[PDB]
C-alpha cells in the first residue's frame, strides 16, 4: 500500500510527513516509523491539526 505521506522504506520503516503551504511553503516531517500503518496514524494526527477540522487522511475514521 502507499498512504498518502508515508514513504515506506527499504530497510522497514515508514517516515510520515504532511505538506504545509501555510508555513510559507515549507514540509512537515512528523518522524520515521516502524511501519507503514505506524507512520500511517501519525500522518493523521500531523493532518487534522494543520487541517483543523475534517481532513483527508490515510485511516480517516479511527483518530
Amino acid at each position: 500500500k502507499h498512504y498518502r505521506g508515508v514513504r515506506q522504506r527499504p530497510w522497514g520503516k515508514f517516515a510520515a510527513e504532511i505538506r504545509d503551504p501555510a508555513k510559507n511553503g515549507a514540509r512537515v516531517w512528523l518522524g520515521t516509523f516502524e511501519t507503514a500503518e505506524d507512520a500511517a496514524l501519525a500522518y493523521d494526527r500531523a493532518a487534522f491539526r494543520m487541517r483543523g477540522s475534517r481532513a483527508l487522511l490515510n485511516f480517516p475514521l479511527r483518530v
